[PDB]
């Protein structure tokens, strides 16, 4: 297509028009007293939310030029998301502020080229400073308080994931997913245990739970799927001789094996139950291991040349209890020696090392719960589904926040972090006056997250910052009681990896954007 | 696509015209002196309906603001709905209340955000105050009424209603259909009868009825598809020398078995009968097996490794009688002590409880009906079928009110209990004044259904609440004899479940829309 | 779609004009000094109709409210035709009346909730009067009189299905189609026969009629097709030795077997013809059940295990004689003793009472005309094609009325019952004021019918009126001689059962519409 070309003054002022829409359907919702956005849907009801990534991703302009403008900014808000799954709202309103200064500069003669590197220095030293406010959050109730303010004053949900993290341990799994009720609920699987029920319904020995249950059974791990009951004689007879039940979990159990086991277990033959391995493909195979070492066991798969009836009781795995429903076995307490367990855990320590992947990277994670610590479930309540919908993400957020501050520690947030480290950079210089503006550009964008905080309040951001300005440390201004005093002590915390990408994604963009000089596009 | 986002003041507006549009096509029919609304349809001739939920569902504006606005309220209004299938309308009558008048406050510059704790607090609070004033309606009297007031004042609903739940029991289903003349009419089938007639008519041992009928019969219950009549003669032969009659529900039974047994029965050999499984899939094996139990038989199923050839007498169910007609088998009184009766149906008790789906609860609660109390059909009588229509649902809408009220109980209608909890808490207060803005915003929306009740009679709402709230307990208004009195003895019960369910839903909702900053969406 | 919602009496000012415009187009047509109304087709020349429900089917307005209207109205003719295939117009003019004035009353502020009850009350009421002036029509001059009333005074109509109803009796069916030529005649088929010509016109003992003719045949009746002539051969020589022809209805008759006996009857060896079976599918196995006992004769079908070739004489039916033609069998005088032929007739007689069907029942009805009394045709006469489409329609339509007569009664035609149920409730009331209204808005528009009769006639209406509300009992003005007098005498009868459904329908119908207050649709 014909191309609109639109050059200096002109192309950044369409730019501008374009960040500031987005910027501000981003803004209304920063901090306590945040505001909802809601955004339309061609599906069914709308969305109320007060997540700015959520928000950001929905602007789209008619303009084709301010459009490019709100496409632009629009990733800073992504990009911190994708990081740390907070601060999205923060990071936006940093760039539009970056690139507000810094268009004006360039008006004022600059050279953009410095004012990039001057923004950049700035930033590559507040980042320093960051890491240097940073003190570790490692007790529950600092976990809490991030939550709780990731939540947005939640205390309840602060207080539940400080729970949950709580008990699966360090390298615990927790999930958010819709609640029954109105009220949220915390579930905390012991051990391991997937998702997979019974092969028939008959091998259920207690109806009144509608599940099986089975105490010192031998597990049979057959990597393969079972069509004969020829191969498995030798073994059901070795086990129906030493009285104790049995766990099949193979690739499946199919009509003509499975039908047959059905009816020996159901005249008091031989105590046997069947279920299908967990996943597919590839990590089948090596999940399956996992039980094999939970339980002392061999895995029996036709890849190293093996056969059903080469086996004898000693292959067979074991536990002291197994628990399975119509989608869920579980298997507690297995023989396995923890010198043995605790090395297979050590194999799979390094597997998320090298996993070079996003999604090969949750699955390894799961199952290193399942063998060390613990798996949580946290159900959200409410009365509605546009309730569900933000109260969930809002869990699902602050699960992300403590996340963070637990890897990279808190520092002050309603952004008296980032105004502390603004005063501390009072004397950065670059290689030329043109980057003296650049930093000094950065640095007082430096100031936007708690002069957003403040207006969002209906009070004056440049009163609060001027005192806010005038202390130390950790003084800032709790915009939810109205008074000044230590954040810290307030428990408003900023987990420090959030507050840093967010300077770092607003400038990265921010950056660029302020040394476009020609911008092309579609014809109207 | 290119969006137009409003902010503030400005997008609120829009968002409230939109509310008020829908709203105020759902009041039109609020109460006694409700009026209908017409709701157009492509299909065929209009609709009249004065069920709330139903105008709600049609209400789509052309401004994509005022839209956003009329797409949110109507949740409430659905909501309510699949809640306790009644109060849809007060429901939105309450939502379009809190948001007025919320939205009210916004414009005097509340912080929105508080403005919605004080609102739920009012809430948590209305609720607590409802239970307390609920008081159990389990008499075939209260029922009645719940019935008569919730399909629109007919009595003769209340009574029919309050006539099947005393037969079916507490375990029984009720449906209600079309029916054939001008007047409702009330089946109840009793004990236990399925969906499947005679596989030949030419079992039909009585052609008056065009039915078959059979006295003190075994019953051969096979999980399988019957085609080889081989598989049959060990046991019909058994059942000859016996000389009693007998029923064949199996699977299915195809032509050559089929053929031979209509050729056996025909010539006064052995008296028989066949007819389908009841359902298919799953639940055919395990409702199968409902009728072994019922009848004391053994299900006989290639499952547990069974063939037909081995099967005596003793496997057989029995029965006092059966009859069967084109698509219709029903047993009649079985031979199963109810110790066994009792046990299965104290499973299906718990099937219920963990039945984690909506359509995995209706079939369970029809076999406990079928195994323990009975089943219930409602036709409702009509000239026309614009009228069909609009009867069958209040009916059906009112069949669940009574279900509500025996599950959570009753209190004053008129919207009288909402206004006595309301002076409940004339005390209540919040955090912050913001908060008791809030809180006072749903007191006052809390008169709302009653104020409508009154306009839609075309007096006062202002004088009627005025002196409603000048009394004490269940004096309230009486909108169909224009007099005050004790609303519980002038039978206008609400079931305590609608009237809460209204309040929490429309606050819900209500609630996040009041604080709308910003709003996004399409182009015109 | 966005919706264009109207309230009060905006949206029924719109609903009106629906109404009217229907109603109006319907009006044109009623009575004797009716008019026609010509409805345009895509198809072919338009058709030009008298009938009621006919024009109003086509009635769709551009206004989607005044459509909405016009939908509605639309179902009281409807629903009049599927219940007595007459008094359509009746019904539309009574609901127009109803409706206008019912609405006029709202705009005075009564409840239109009680216009409705006093307007069903009224009507209920209204019903038991006609029930009470109701006088059985029995003798063949009434019947013709309604016949003539009914087919806009063609005394030639009433006349034929007057003598129709006398010769198949009370339990045969009269069916009309199109005629050769431009007189209407009737023809009356006597006894038994069906739509089956012969296998090969070589069976043909009578060329000159083109047909078969058999005196004192056997009958063979095989459920089956036929291809072998081996499963005949030790039959046909048990009839080849009785020296008597054979008729063989069987499923069908296929080369290989036909062929042969194609072979054989040439020959002058054994008379036979064949012929298939009546109709398909469940029926035919029933219906050449029927065939089995007028001539008292063993169906033979592969279902109860038998074959053709263990069959004697005994099992072959028995007729004085048979006729058939290219496409039409007929038994004349089957040997099956009236005993068994009443009893199989007794049978038939309550698988129409257990009809839940309206297909299901007319072919059961066909059978016991055709085993019991006569079927008869009616062929209309017409010059053109025009004129056979309005004229059929017509005798049609009187062909329904006298069915309905001779169950349910007559009453005074020309409006008159209706007027004098009138004033037999001129002290009705009911619980209030409104409902009062509402009886009265009722009674009114039972003059509506009397009163456009007589405006169809340009003469006026209210004197007509007046005058017929001074007399008694019958009395009541003659339209067509422009005299008073009794109506019973002067032959101008409305089947009871028609009278009332006008009144029911439309009053079901125009009672609702008159509660709309808000009415829901498309934007244009
Ligand atoms: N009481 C409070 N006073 C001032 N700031 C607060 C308070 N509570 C939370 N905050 C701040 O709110 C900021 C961000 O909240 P949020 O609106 O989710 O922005 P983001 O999407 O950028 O995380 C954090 O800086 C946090 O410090
Ligand atoms: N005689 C009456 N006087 C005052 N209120 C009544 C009377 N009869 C019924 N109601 C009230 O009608 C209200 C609801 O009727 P309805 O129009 O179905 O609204 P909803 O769809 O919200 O159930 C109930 O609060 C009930 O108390
Ligand atoms: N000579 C007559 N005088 C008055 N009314 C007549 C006369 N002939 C027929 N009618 C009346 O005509 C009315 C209906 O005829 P018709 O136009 O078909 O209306 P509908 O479709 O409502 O049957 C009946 O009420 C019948 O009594
Ligand atoms: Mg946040
Ligand atoms: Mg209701
Ligand atoms: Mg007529």
């Amino acid at each position: 297509a014909a191309k609109d070309v639109k050059f200096g003054n002109d192309a950044r002022v369409k730019m501008l028009r374009g960040v500031n829409v987005l910027a501000d359907a981003v803004k209304v919702t920063l901090g306590p007293k945040g505001r909802n956005v809601v955004l339309d849907k061609s599906f069914g009801a709308p969305t109320i939310t007060k997540d700015g990534v959520s928000v950001a991703r929905e602007i789209e302009l008619e303009d084709k030029f301010e459009n490019m403008g709100a496409q632009m900014v629009k990733e800073v808000a992504s990009k911190a998301n994708d990081a740390a799954g907070d601060g999205t709202t923060t990071a936006t309103v940093l760039a539009q502020a970056i690139i507000t200064e810094g268009l004006k500069a360039v008006a004022a003669g600059m050279n953009p080229m410095d004012l990039k590197r001057g923004i950049d220095k700035a930033v590559t030293a507040a980042v320093e400073e960051l890491k240097a406010l940073s003190v570790p959050c490692s007790d529950s109730k600092a976990i809490a308080q991030v939550g709780t303010i990731s939540a947005n004053s939640d205390e309840t949900v602060g207080k539940l994931i400080a729970e949950a993290m709580d008990k699966v341990g360090k390298e615990g799994v927790i999930t958010v997913e819709d609640g029954t009720g109105l009220q949220d609920e915390l579930d905390v699987v012991e051990g391991m245990q997937f998702d997979r029920g019974y092969l028939s319904p008959y091998f259920i020995n207690k109806p009144e739970t509608g599940a099986v249950e089975l105490e010192s059974p031998f597990i049979l791990l057959a990597d393969k799927k079972i069509s004969n009951i020829r191969e498995m004689l030798p073994v059901l007879e070795a086990v129906a001789k030493a009285g104790k039940p049995l766990l099949i979990i193979a690739e499946d159990v199919e009509g003509e094996a499975l039908a047959t086991l059905v009816v020996n277990t159901m005249r008091g033959i031989v105590k046997v139950a069947a279920v299908k391995a967990p996943g597919f493909g590839d990590r089948r195979k090596a999940m399956l291991q996992d039980i094999a070492t939970l339980t002392g066991g061999t895995v029996i798969s036709e890849e190293i040349g093996m056969e059903l009836e080469k086996a004898t009781l000693e292959d067979l795995g074991q536990a002291k209890r197994v628990v399975i429903n119509k989608d869920t076995t579980t298997i507690i307490d297995g023989v396995g020696e923890e010198a043995a367990i605790q090395g297979r855990v050590a194999q799979i320590r390094q597997q998320i090392e090298e996993a070079t992947s996003d999604y090969d990277r949750e699955k390894l994670q799961e199952r290193v719960a399942k063998l060390a610590g613990g798996v949580a479930v946290i159900k959200v309540g409410a009365a509605t589904e546009v309730e569900m919908k933000e109260k969930k993400a809002r869990v699902e957020d602050a699960l992300h926040a403590t996340r963070a501050a637990v890897e990279e520690g808190v520092v002050a947030g309603g952004g008296v972090a980032l105004i502390r480290v603004a005063s501390k950079l009072a004397d950065l210089r670059g290689q030329n006056e043109d980057q003296n503006v650049g930093i000094k550009v950065a640095l007082r964008a430096m100031e936007a997250p708690l002069r957003q905080i403040v207006l969002n309040c209906g009070e004056e951001p440049s009163v609060v910052a001027n005192t806010v300005k005038g202390g130390d440390g950790n003084y800032g201004y709790n915009a939810a009681t109205e008074e000044y005093g230590n954040m810290i002590d307030m428990g408003i915390l900023d987990p420090t990896k959030v507050t840093r990408s967010a300077l770092q994604y607003a400038a990265s963009v921010a950056g660029l954007m302020i040394t476009t000089e020609c911008m092309v596009t579609d014809l109207p």
